[PDB]
C-alpha cells in the first residue's frame, strides 16, 4: 500500500504514497492493462448536485491542507458556504484563489506531461465572467499576447464559465488556439497540416476565407454558452512564428518550413471540486520533438522525412539504412537552432526530461508520489538516450485535472 518505482539507469527508488489519495479510474484491472490506449473510457468527460459536495469538500480540504490552514473555521465555514450554495443553486462556484489552486494542479496531476517542473508556475486568466463569442476572442486574445510575452513565453491558462445544464457550453472548438490549415487535394494529398483538414473544412462550412496554403493559422472558433460558434482571425501580430533553418545544411531554409512558438491546448476539459470547465485553454512553451519529430515526421501529419532524405543524399532505397533516423535528428537539431536564435522559448527532449526526473523526486519528496504516464512522458526518438526511459512511473488520476472530451461538433444540438 505504498509502493516503489525504480529508476533502473541510476538504482534510485522512490515510494508513491500519493497513489492512495487517487480517485478516478485507470482503465487497467488485475487482468488487463490499458497503459497504451489512447484515449480510454475513462480519460473522458452530466452531474447531479448530490455527487457535487463529497467533490467539493474533498477539493476544498486539500486547498486549504495547501494553505495551512485545513480544518480550521474559515475551512469550515467554506465547506458549509458551498453545501449550502450546492442545496440552493444546485452547483456553488470557485473563490479566485480556489480557481488558481485547482487550475495549477490539474496541470500538476496532468500524468502525460513532461513539463510539470514548472507547475506552480501557471498564470491563471479568469474569463468566468465572459458572456459571448466576441468575448472568448478577447480573452484568447489577450492570453496569446500574455503567453508569448515576445518569446519569452510563460505558462498561462483562460478558464471560461462552467458547464451548468450541458447545452450552455462555453467551447473552443480549435483543437490548440493557433494550429496550421489542412486543404485536401483534388488529386486526394493534403496541403498544411492533415491533422486539421476536417476542422478546417468545418470553418469554410461557416465562412472561412481559406488562402489554401500550407502555414496558415486557422480562425478561432468560439461557442459562446452553448450558441453557436463564431469565427475570428487572431490578429497576425499576436501569432508569433519561428522559420526553420539548420546550422549547418544552408538548403534546409529552402524547405520552407515553420512553426509557431505558443503550444496552446484548448479542446480539453478542466475539472475543479466537481465542476467542470469546457472551455479552458492553456499555453507553455515547446518541447523540440513535438515539432521535429511529431508535427514534423509523423506519416499522417506533414510527413517530411522524404524531403529531408532527399535533399541530404541518402541511401533511401533501403530500410535499414536508417535514412528516416538520420534525417529525424537533423530536423529536430533545426527546430532548436531556429528557436533559440530567435529567443523563443523552447526545451529539447534532454533538458526536459531531467527536469522531470529532477520534479520526479521533488514529488515524491513534498507530496508522495507523482503519477506519471511513461508512454506519454518518453519522447518520441531518442528515447532510452533520456533519463525518463529508464525511470519506472506510476500512473494514477488525481483531481483537479484535464481532462479529453468529445469534439463540439459531434454533440452541439445545432440549429442552423
Ligand atoms: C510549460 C511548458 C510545457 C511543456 C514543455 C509541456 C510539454 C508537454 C508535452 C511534450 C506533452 C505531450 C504532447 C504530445 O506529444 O502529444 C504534454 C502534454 C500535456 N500537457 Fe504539458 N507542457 C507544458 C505546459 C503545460 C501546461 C501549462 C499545462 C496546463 C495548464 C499542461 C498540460 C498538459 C496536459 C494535460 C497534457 C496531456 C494531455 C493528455 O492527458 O493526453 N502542460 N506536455
Ligand atoms: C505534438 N504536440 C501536440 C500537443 C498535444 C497536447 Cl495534448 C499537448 C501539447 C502541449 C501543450 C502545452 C501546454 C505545452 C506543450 N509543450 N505541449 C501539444
Ligand atoms: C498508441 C499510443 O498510445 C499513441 O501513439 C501515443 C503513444 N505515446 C504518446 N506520447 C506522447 N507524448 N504523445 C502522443 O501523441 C503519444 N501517442
Ligand atoms: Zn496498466
Amino acid at each position: 500500500r505504498f509502493l516503489k518505482v525504480k529508476n533502473w539507469e541510476t538504482d534510485v527508488v522512490l515510494t508513491d504514497t500519493l497513489h492512495l489519495k487517487s480517485t478516478l479510474e485507470t482503465g487497467c484491472t488485475e487482468h488487463i492493462c490499458m497503459g497504451s490506449i489512447m484515449l480510454p473510457s475513462q480519460h473522458t468527460r452530466v452531474a447531479t448536485k448530490d455527487q457535487l459536495f463529497p467533490l467539493a469538500k474533498e477539493f476544498l480540504d486539500q486547498y486549504y491542507s495547501s494553505i495551512k490552514r485545513f480544518g480550521s473555521k474559515a475551512h469550515m465555514d467554506r465547506l458549509e458556504e458551498v453545501n449550502k450554495e450546492i442545496e440552493s443553486t444546485s452547483t456553488y462556484q470557485l473563490k479566485d484563489t480556489e480557481l488558481i489552486y485547482g487550475a495549477k494542479h490539474a496541470w500538476r496531476n496532468a500524468s502525460r506531461c513532461v513539463g510539470r517542473i514548472q507547475w506552480s508556475k501557471l498564470q491563471v486568466f479568469d474569463a468566468r465572467d465572459c458572456t459571448t463569442a466576441h468575448g472568448m476572442f478577447n480573452y484568447i486574445c489577450n492570453h496569446v499576447k500574455y503567453a508569448t510575452n515576445k518569446g519569452n513565453l510563460r505558462s498561462a491558462i483562460t478558464i471560461f464559465p462552467q458547464r451548468t445544464d450541458g447545452k450552455h457550453d462555453f467551447r473552443v472548438w480549435n483543437s490548440q488556439l493557433i494550429r496550421y490549415a489542412g486543404y485536401k487535394q483534388p488529386d486526394g494529398s493534403t496541403l498544411g497540416d492533415p491533422a486539421n483538414v476536417q476542422f478546417t473544412e468545418i470553418c469554410i462550412q461557416q465562412g472561412w476565407k481559406a488562402p489554401r496554403g500550407r502555414f496558415d493559422v486557422l480562425p478561432l472558433l468560439l461557442q459562446a454558452n452553448g450558441n453557436d460558434p463564431e469565427l475570428f482571425q487572431i490578429p497576425p501580430e499576436l501569432v508569433l512564428e519561428v522559420p526553420i533553418r539548420h546550422p549547418k545544411f544552408d538548403w534546409f531554409k529552402d524547405l520552407g518550413l515553420k512553426w509557431y512558438g505558443l503550444p496552446a491546448v484548448s479542446n480539453m476539459l478542466l475539472e475543479i471540486g466537481g465542476l467542470e470547465f469546457s472551455a479552458c485553454p492553456f499555453s507553455g512553451w515547446y518541447m523540440g520533438t513535438e515539432i521535429g519529430v511529431r508535427d514534423y515526421c509523423d506519416n499522417s501529419r506533414y510527413n517530411i522525412l522524404e524531403e529531408v532524405a532527399k535533399k541530404m543524399d541518402l541511401d533511401m532505397r533501403k530500410t535499414s539504412s536508417l535514412w528516416k533516423d538520420q534525417a529525424l535528428v537533423e530536423i529536430n537539431i533545426a527546430v532548436l537552432y531556429s528557436f533559440q536564435s530567435d529567443k523563443v522559448t523552447i526545451v529539447d527532449h534532454h533538458s526536459a526530461t531531467e527536469s522531470f526526473i529532477k520534479h520526479m523526486e521533488n514529488e515524491y519528496r513534498c507530496r508522495g508520489g507523482c503519477p506519471a504516464d511513461w508512454v506519454w512522458i518518453v519522447p518520441p526518438m531518442s528515447g532510452s538516450i533520456t533519463p525518463v526511459f529508464h525511470q519506472e512511473m506510476l500512473n494514477y488520476r488525481l483531481t483537479p485535472s484535464f481532462e479529453y472530451q468529445p469534439d463540439p461538433w459531434n454533440t452541439h444540438v445545432w440549429k442552423g
